[PDB]
């Protein structure tokens, strides 16, 4: 149940809000989370979603981690929801601050066409640090499924419709 986006493209919305929150309003079918290939969950959007699991994500992952190895960058992985969602998509964004390819950037936005609708955040901007205008371009341009973006930065989201507009 997304309420308050802004239509961005035929399937890629846009609202300014923190993921979290959204995930508990909306009762979504699949969040994402922008992990890492040994969904140690660190600082950013997957340490909020841990936290608002009371670590169970975490457990799941190492779980997970233990039974099948590590992602690849530009790969998912479908775990559990928790209290959030009822699924979680875990997917690997390339991390250029430790050199890694940006393009792979494009694949990890192509593990959103498999699921009808995602809430997400912005895959690579954050700890990873890709350009969070480059990243939504990526989106808009490799997703095909509804996409809701949740970008709790206001002056951020300012930033990135205007940088939208550049059509
Ligand atoms: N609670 C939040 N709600 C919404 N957006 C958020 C939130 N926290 C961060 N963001 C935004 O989501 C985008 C992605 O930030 P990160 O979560 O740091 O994503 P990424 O850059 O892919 O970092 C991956 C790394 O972060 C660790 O948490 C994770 O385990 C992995 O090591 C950025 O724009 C960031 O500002």
């Amino acid at each position: 149940s997304f309420s308050g986006y802004l239509k961005l493209t035929d399937n890629v919305y846009i609202k300014n809000a923190d993921i979290v929150e959204e995930a508990k309003k909306v009762k979504p079918t699949v969040v994402v989370n922008a992990a890492n290939v040994y969904l140690k969950h660190g600082g950013g959007v997957a340490g909020a979603l841990n936290k608002a699991t009371n670590n169970a994500m975490q457990v799941e992952s190492d779980d997970y981690i233990a039974t099948n190895g590590p992602l690849k960058v530009g790969g998912s992985c479908v775990l559990s929801g928790h209290n959030l969602a009822k699924h979680c998509l875990h997917v690997v964004g390339p991390n250029v601050n430790k050199g890694e390819d940006i393009q792979l950037l494009k694949s990890a936005y192509e593990n959103f066409n498999q699921h009808e609708v995602l809430l997400a955040p912005l895959l690579s901007a954050g700890i990873f640090g890709a350009d969070p205008i480059h990243s939504l371009r990526v989106c808009v341009d490799t997703v095909r499924t509804n996409v809701y973006l949740a970008v709790f930065d206001k002056n951020l989201y300012d930033k990135l419709v205007s940088s939208f507009l550049e059509m």
